[PDB]
DNA sequence: CCGACTGCGCATCAGC
DNA sequence: GCTGATGCGC
DNA sequence: GTCGG
């Protein structure tokens, strides 16, 4: 990428602010600046040039000037050698360990992978699974494996009930050559915004996927959202595939377009689009787009017949999924 | 200057 | 138990 | 940390 050095710097700063400073708005500000620089189609020559972009302000412009002239950022070089910041940043790489738990563990002298492994009884269930698969969860998934995973999920769902529709979203739907995890949107005509005519709709699908040894572990599970672990079957004498994160979201069938818009992302794209909606007087979530009243109270959901309808309401030209990787 | 910053499911905890 | 807040990840 | 009004 043309400006990878700068965007890596801003990403490292974002992670510092989230994990160590617990400053969520700075985390989001740094990620917004990284995203807008990442799509800028020129190699940046100065901080002033970058400051023309929305989300890049005075302080980031100065950091860009430092980075361009020296290849480094003193602020980050100091963070990298600070033990407490390093410890906290490492611990948050375990799924289920966030900024608060990371700092609490450091306080208690739980600081390394070996520390975590000998203190499993101090981890909740999610953290325990995150530790178990620490290495695997940092490996990306090639699209070819995503296709095999898609084939299993769609066929197993069909066997439970042919009226289910499962749609793989996230980075896969945006056409990525590799994905961090698998995201599956699920619908069934029994579950709408008007009624739930059948219970256990998500449970049934999870169970079937566990029964064929595709889903291997559960991080969290409720009526509409499953988060867990899966693994492709391997062949005779072949090394096993890494374990992979899988999320499944059951969305009311009449709200598919809002749900598929949400679950396709990217996360920053959704943030930017939802922010634009607010400036247009709407609010978007994974279920509906609603107008905001004069008082800032969401009104009734607007009719939605396609993903493009949502774009039309907020006066955005339609963007195909592959153009949403912000 | 300064209020506002996208939006939410599930796990966990506090207070009653 | 319920309710509401916080953590976490999405 | 950035920005709109
Ligand atoms: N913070 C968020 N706000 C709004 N939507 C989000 C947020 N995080 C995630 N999403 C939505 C958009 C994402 O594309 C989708 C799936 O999440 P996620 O799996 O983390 O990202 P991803 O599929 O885009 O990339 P990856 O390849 O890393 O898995 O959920
Ligand atoms: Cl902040
Ligand atoms: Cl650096
Ligand atoms: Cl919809
Ligand atoms: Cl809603
Ligand atoms: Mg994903
Ligand atoms: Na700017
Ligand atoms: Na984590
Ligand atoms: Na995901």
């Amino acid at each position: 990428t043309l400006n990878g050095g700068i965007t890596d710097m801003l990403t490292e700063l974002a992670n510092f602010e989230k994990n160590v400073s617990q400053a969520i708005h700075k985390y989001n500000a740094y990620r917004k600046a990284a995203s807008v620089i990442a799509k800028y189609p020129h190699k940046i020559k100065s901080g002033a040039e970058a400051k023309k972009l929305p989300g890049v302000g005075t302080k980031i412009a100065e950091k860009i000037d430092e980075f361009l002239a020296t290849g480094k950022l003193r602020k980050l070089e100091k963070i990298r050698q600070d033990d407490t910041s390093s410890s906290i940043n490492f611990l948050t790489r375990v799924s289920g360990i966030g900024p608060s738990a990371a700092r609490k563990f450091v306080d208690e002298g739980i600081k390394t992978l070996e520390d975590l492994r000998k203190n499993e009884d101090k981890l909740n269930h999610h953290q325990r699974i995150g530790l178990k698969y620490f290495g695997d969860f940092e490996k990306r998934i090639p699209r070819e494996e995503m296709l095999q995973m898609q084939d299993i999920v769609l066929n197993e769902v069909k066997k439970v009930d042919s009226e289910y529709i499962a749609t793989v979203c996230g980075s896969f739907r945006r056409g990525a050559e590799s994905s961090g995890d698998m995201d599956v949107l699920l619908t069934h005509p029994s579950f709408t915004s008007e009624s739930t005519k059948q219970p256990k709709l998500l449970h049934q699908v999870v169970e079937q996927l566990q029964k064929v040894h595709f889903i291997t572990d559960t991080l969290s599970k409720g009526e509409t959202k499953f988060m867990g672990v899966c693994q492709l079957p391997s062949k005779n004498d072949e090394k096993e595939y890494p374990h992979r994160r899988i999320d499944i979201r059951l969305i009311p069938k009449d709200q598919y377009y809002c749900g598929v818009l949400y679950f396709t992302g990217s996360d920053i794209f959704n943030k930017n689009m939802r922010a634009h909606a607010l400036e247009k007087g709407f609010t978007i979530n994974e279920y509906t787009i609603r107008p905001l009243g004069v008082t800032g109270v969401a009104g009734e959901p607007l009719p939605v017949d396609s993903e493009k309808d949502i774009f039309d309401y907020i006066q955005w030209k339609y963007r195909e999924p592959k153009d949403r990787s912000e």
